[PDB]
C-alpha cells in the first residue's frame, strides 16, 4: 500500500484553512530569557540544564538591532521541564524596548527508537492523526523571521551574519538564495519581513545547494534553492502551520515545496514507511527520510494534544553512500579507508575511484571539501550499471 504520492500541490486546496496566530506576550517572554539567562550561567548548585548564550548583531538593520542566539546541550531536550524545546531559539529587543522571540525552530524531534516517546508502540498510543508526512530534504536548515524595524533576519542553526570561523556562513548563503527567489517573482526583503512579522512567525527552510556544501542527495543548479518545509509562532510553545499551508506561502514568496503525504491511520503510516525502505526511494526520485508531524499527548490521558514531529530514515542506500564518501576521503589523505559493511561493492568503488583520482590530482583535492560526492559516486553506479538500491543488496 504505497499508493500514497508525495504532492506539491496542496497549497491552493489549503484555502479552508487558517493557520494558526498567537501574538507575543512581552511578561511571559521576558520571563523566558531570565530562565535561560540562569541556565547560562556557570556556578550555580540548581538549576539542571546548560545553555550557551550568544548574542548577534545585525548588520541589515537601521536600528542596530541586535539577536541572542540559544543552544541547550542536546540531551536537555530529554529531560522534562525545560522552559522550552525550540532548537533554534533567537530573542531580542525592540526599538522601543519590547522583549521578544526572533527566531523560533521547531522542537528538537528524534528518530524512531531513539528516544521512548519513538517507539511504534508508543507512537501508536500517544499521538492522533491524520499524520502527515513530509520529504526530509538534506540540507542545512535556515530561519527567515521579521524583526520590528522591518529587517528581514536569516539564520542557520544557532548563527546569522558573517563569522571570522568560517569562509561563507551558512545564514549568508541562505540569505543570498533568499534575495534571487524574490527579485524572480518580484517581490522585496521588506515585503517579507513585513509579512513574517505580521504572522509573528519564523519561516523555516532547508538550504539545499550543491555549489555550496553537498551532503548526500544532489541538489544541482536545476534543483538547488531553500525547500520550505515550516512555518512556527515565534511563542515559547511549538505551534506550527499544517503543511497545505507552507506549500501556499511557498509559492507566495517563491520557495521550493517539501513534498506532503497525509495518511489517517497511524498502522497505514508504519506500514508505508517500511515498504519505502526496502528502496530507499520513493516516486522515482531517492528520499533520505519523512518527517512526521501530528499531535501528541504527554501521557494519553486528560491534558495536552500539542504538535509533535518524528524522523524516520532510510537507513540504505545512504549508509552505503557515506562508507564511499567516508572511504573516499579517507583515500585522499595518507590514511587507509575503514570498510565496515558492504565489503564487496565498496572494493569495488574504491577500485574505481583510485582510477579516476589517479589520472587528474584536481579531483583529488575537490573531494576534501565535497566537489564530485555523488558524481563519483553515480559514475560508478552506472558504471557497473546499478541503481544504488541494488548495489546495497548484493552483499
Ligand atoms: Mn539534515
Amino acid at each position: 500500500a504505497s499508493r500514497y504520492k508525495a504532492s506539491t500541490d496542496y497549497a491552493k486546496d489549503a484555502e479552508g484553512l487558517t493557520a494558526p496566530y498567537v501574538s507575543q506576550d512581552p511578561q511571559e517572554t521576558a520571563a523566558l530569557v531570565r530562565a535561560l539567562d540562569d541556565a547560562a550561567k556557570k556556578g550555580k548548585k540548581s538549576g539542571g540544564f546548560s545553555v550557551k548564550k550568544t548574542r548577534y548583531a545585525v548588520a541589515s538593520s537601521p536600528t542596530g538591532a541586535e539577536v541572542d542566539s540559544w543552544r541547550f546541550n542536546d540531551w536537555d531536550y530529554k529531560k522534562p521541564d525545560l522552559p522550552t524545546y525550540a532548537r533554534g531559539l533567537f530573542t531580542t529587543r525592540t526599538q522601543h524596548g519590547v522583549p521578544e522571540i526572533a527566531v523560533r525552530g521547531y522542537d528538537k524531534f528524534f528518530n524512531i527508537d531513539e528516544t521512548r516517546d519513538t517507539a511504534w508502540s508508543a507512537i501508536r498510543e500517544r499521538t492522533k492523526g491524520p499524520y502527515e508526512l513530509t520529504l526530509k530534504e538534506n540540507g542545512c536548515i535556515i530561519f527567515i523571521s521579521g524583526l520590528e524595524d522591518g529587517t528581514l533576519l536569516v539564520c542557520s542553526k544557532h548563527s546569522t551574519g558573517d563569522r571570522s570561523d568560517v569562509a561563507l556562513s551558512h545564514s549568508s548563503a541562505g540569505e543570498k538564495h533568499l534575495e534571487a527567489q524574490l527579485e524572480r517573482i518580484g517581490k522585496t526583503k521588506e515585503e517579507l519581513a513585513r509579512e513574517l512579522r505580521k504572522r509573528n512567525a519564523t519561516a523555516v527552510a532547508e538550504l539545499c545547494d550543491d555549489s555550496f556544501e553537498e551532503h548526500i542527495l544532489a541538489y544541482g543548479p536545476d534543483k538547488a534553492g531553500l525547500y520550505l518545509h515550516g512555518i512556527n509562532l515565534n511563542i515559547p510553545e511549538f505551534i506550527t502551520y499544517p503543511s497545505p499551508l507552507v506549500q501556499k506561502f511557498a509559492e507566495d514568496w517563491g520557495f521550493r515545496k517539501t513534498g506532503l503525504i497525509i495518511i489517517d491511520n497511524i498502522d497505514d503510516v508504519k506500514a508505508f514507511l517500511e515498504e519505502v525502505a526496502e528502496t530507499g526511494a520513493h516516486d522515482g526520485r531517492d528520499v533520505e527520510g519523512f518527517v512526521i508531524r501530528c499531535k501528541k499527548s504527554t501521557n494519553p490521558g486528560v491534558g495536552p494534544y500539542h504538535d509533535w514531529f518524528f524522523k524516520y530514515k532510510f537507513e540504505e542506500p545512504y549508509l552505503m553512500y557515506r562508507q564511499w564518501r567516508e572511504c573516499t576521503k579517507a583515500l585522499i589523505s595518507g590514511k587507509q579507508p575503514k570498510i565496515k559493511k558492504h565489503v564487496k561493492i565498496t572494493e569495488e568503488y574504491l577500485l574505481y575511484a583510485r582510477k579516476r583520482l589517479a589520472a587528474d590530482p584536481k579531483l583529488a583535492k575537490l573531494y576534501n571539501q565535497n566537489h564530485g560526492i555523488i558524481k563519483l559516486r553515480n559514475d560508478f553506479l552506472e558504471y557497473k550499471n546499478m541503481k544504488g538500491t541494488d548495489a546495497a543488496n548484493l552483499e
